């Protein structure tokens, strides 16, 4: 009998040549890349399908990719197991997905959330163009000194000329373990004084700027213009946002909370304890991971590896 199900949503990261290509046989797909080709000038499906990989990867580019594949992965879906989306009690986007999750939640209809995608992605590559910047994921323990680490690297930024320098938590992925970005002169010096901060491991992400902090201020202007053209609607199935880890509540403070999450870290984290608190005697929900990757899966057994037994992914290859 129904079990209630989790849809989660991924985000810049899980784009690879060959999405979409396991969702176009299935009904309402190939109209959904229509649409976005119609947004966004150029042919999304056939750059999503064959590439060049350089420029699937681009931020301007993968950012509408994710959210129409994830979006056309709700379709296959619906279409192979419609009791999952009708069961639906919770969604959660990565970064990118928040959109993806809204659209599905009804809270925005496809070619408005494609267009506040399209506009925030070109904003994000214009902002990451300003200085080099990066992110830098980060294993560490719960004797990692997170705080004191960022400090002396902006502390080293400092030294070697750099006004304001950023080095912040960006992402909070699972315990211990986090994305912190910022300049690049700092995610070099942490690399380097890796275990100084009792860090257990360090990897430079391959991503155009530092996300999800302060060096995206320049993009929250164009993103809150785009949005102010959006409709937003109360979502359909609780939305959990990455600005604190709580459901969307009002809507009318939606668009705020998407021009904060540009500058804010993703407190991915903190959804995923959220989403799988249970009431008593109650059941785990079913997880579905709608989008390119399995790395929403990944994140979730580091998180809940309870939950996590009831995980699958759509496969969009």
């Amino acid at each position: 009998m129904g079990q209630c199900s989790v849809l989660l949503f991924p985000g810049q990261g899980s784009q690879v040549v060959g999405m979409g290509r396991g969702l176009l046989n299935y009904p309402r797909v190939r109209e959904l890349y229509a649409a976005a080709r119609r947004v966004l000038g150029y042919d999304l499906l056939e750059l999503s399908l064959h590439g060049p990989q350089e420029t699937l990867d681009r931020t301007v580019h993968c950012q509408p990719a994710i959210f129409v594949a994830s979006l056309a992965a709700v379709e296959k879906l619906h279409h192979l197991q419609p009791s999952v989306i009708e069961n639906c009690v919770a969604a959660a986007g990565f970064s990118v997905g928040e959109f993806a999750a809204l659209v599905f939640a009804g809270a925005m209809e496809f070619a408005e959330g494609l267009y506040a995608v399209k506009i925030r992605a070109e904003a994000m590559q214009e902002a990451s163009e300003a200085v080099p910047s990066g992110m830098l994921s980060v294993l560490g323990q719960p004797q990692s000194k997170f705080n004191f680490a960022c400090l002396e690297a902006r502390e080293h930024c400092k030294s070697l000329g750099i006004e304001n320098p950023v080095c912040e938590v960006s992402n909070y992925l699972f315990p211990d373990c986090r994305v912190i970005s910022g300049h690049q002169e700092a995610l070099r010096f942490l690399q380097k004084n890796s275990s100084k901060f009792h860090f257990r491991r360090t990897r430079m992400l391959p991503v155009s700027g530092a996300f999800h902090t302060r060096l995206m201020e320049p993009a929250v202007e164009p993103l809150t213009q785009a949005l102010k053209a959006v409709d937003i609607k109360k979502p359909l199935v609780s939305v959990y946002s990455n600005v604190h880890g709580h459901r969307y509540r009002h809507p009318g403070h939606i668009h705020k909370l998407l021009a904060q999450q540009l500058v804010s870290p993703v407190k991915w984290e903190q959804t995923m304890h959220a989403i799988y608190e249970r009431k008593k005697g109650r059941g785990f929900p079913q997880t579905f991971e709608v989008g390119p990757g399995r790395q929403l899966g990944a994140i979730l057994k580091s998180c809940n590896m309870q939950a996590w037994k009831s995980y699958s992914a759509v496969d969009v290859l």
